[PDB]
């Protein structure tokens, strides 16, 4: 009777857990890619933050000391 | 096979595990939307920072050259 309906629902519920579990493993794998890429992108920035500051600082000094040359020369 | 009661019990368990699992899924999926956007933020920051550091290095280099020359 309605027993069979219940057995159908029960079996139906189980297969949706299986499917939700495939989907879960999928996203899970995606997240590991993103975590790995994000952490590397962040290291890239910091390395670029450093190097940019070093170069710009290196440019600022030579510009400054040139203004000291031109002044000293025409003074 | 098994009594009508046993099916009822197992269906009961099955719907509890399911609600539980459905909770872990939506949140890892939320975590998937956040990481993706963050990832896109990082790529845009690395884009702009290169752009900004690139434009400054040149202009400071045009300065120093222009000064050395004249």
């Amino acid at each position: 009777a309605t027993y069979n309906d219940l057995q159908v629902e029960y079996g139906k519920c189980q297969l949706q857990m299986k499917e939700l579990m495939k989907k879960f493993k999928e996203i899970q794998a995606q997240n590991f890619s993103l975590i790995n890429e994000n952490q590397s992108l962040k290291k890239n920035i910091s390395a670029l933050i450093k190097t940019a500051r070093v170069e710009i600082n290196r440019k600022d000094e030579e510009i400054s000391n040139l203004h000291l040359e031109h002044h000293h020369h025409h003074h």
